[PDB]
């Protein structure tokens, strides 16, 4: 029903170029749409979509894992044909502990291997909300352990900036295979992408709309922005589509998050079209440097990827939890 292409990793495999999200959000942990996430995950890959991005943070990874093993069973797809992502938090950071989380998020998903395992963030907490003070660098010894393992097809990163993504480049044995970051029509993040494609690191977006979908002074565009909406039809496509779209366009794969299935179905219907030279530029316009997802948090702990606003307690839902 829908055909979603694929980029190529520096590691020989396939990533599909649309994921379907996993992440329900610190409303504090909302468990209350699982039902639809899961329902509408089946419904996902029984219309294609193949690309699943989830992580140990998430909550989820057992009921994913029964979601998958039942499509599997229904011969609707093979272990195969799926392209699985799970992450490693922050109080795993020690090499011999990636391991230890891995094995963990395996077995909550019921698999020999995942395809792409993520660093979740580059510092190093503890449960207690300790800085550990690990390197990203020891840590990456521990994801190309599991590589060699098996435990994994691939390893990558997410929310790295230019600066740590260099210094890991130059540093490691296994590059990176993809860094995860925010993109969306509010932040670009131009350098940060041409540096990792340059260096061919896929570029992962999440939170592809930033604040684009009602879930307050936040910028243009809303999805009744006049020029968003005569893109729209003039490609014959909607407000969220010319957003994934361009994102496609830049290269740049999307893992949008919806709970709902006219959503995940018109999500995925945005690869026959090409933005001309104008609707480019007019979109570019949009981009301020507004971060949709900034936990202030974690300003003051070693690696904290983002631009520090001077003169600020780490919630307990982003440190301790229990899976399923
Ligand atoms: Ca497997």
């Amino acid at each position: 029903k829908v055909n979603v292409p694929n980029f190529k990793l520096n590691n020989g495999d396939e990533i599909p170029a649309l994921g379907y999200g996993t992440w329900l959000g610190v409303s504090d942990f909302d468990g209350t749409d699982i039902p639809k996430l899961l329902d509408a995950l089946s419904y996902a890959i029984d219309i294609g979509y193949r690309h699943i991005d989830t992580a140990h943070f998430y909550r989820v990874e057992p009921e994913i894992g029964q979601v998958v093993q039942e499509k599997i069973n229904e011969g609707v797809v093979r272990r195969e044909d799926l392209f699985i992502t799970t992450k490693v938090w922050q109080h795993y950071h020690r090499a011999a502990d990636v391991e230890v989380s891995l094995r963990a998020s395996l077995h909550r998903l019921g698999l020999d291997h995942v395809n792409l395992v993520l660093m979740h963030w580059p510092m190093s907490i503890s449960q207690e909300g300790v800085d550990e003070k690990i390197d990203y660098l020891e840590t990456w010894r521990g994801f190309e352990e599991v590589l060699k393992k098996g435990l994994t097809k691939a390893i990558g990163v997410s929310n790295f900036n230019i600066e740590q993504m260099k210094r890991l480049l130059t540093n490691c044995n296994v590059p990176p295979a993809v860094n995860q970051i925010e993109v969306n029509l509010n932040l670009s993040q131009a350098d940060l992408v041409d540096y990792c494609q340059a260096n061919e690191v896929v570029v992962v977006a999440y939170s592809p709309f930033g604040t684009m979908v009602p879930s307050l002074n936040s910028p243009e565009p809303k999805l009744d922005n006049p020029a968003m909406l005569a893109i729209g039809r003039k490609y014959g496509k909607t407000v969220t589509q010319v957003n994934l779209g361009y994102l496609y366009q830049r290269g740049i794969v999307s893992i949008p998050k919806t709970v709902t299935k006219s959503r995940v179905l018109e999500n995925a219907s945005i690869f026959d079209f090409q933005l001309d030279d104008e609707d480019v530029a007019t979109l570019a316009q949009f981009d301020n440097g507004f971060r949709t997802v900034r936990p202030l948090f974690w300003q003051p702990y070693e690696n904290y990827p983002f631009d520090v606003v001077p003169g600020q307690d780490i919630p307990i839902a982003m440190r301790k939890w229990k899976n399923g």
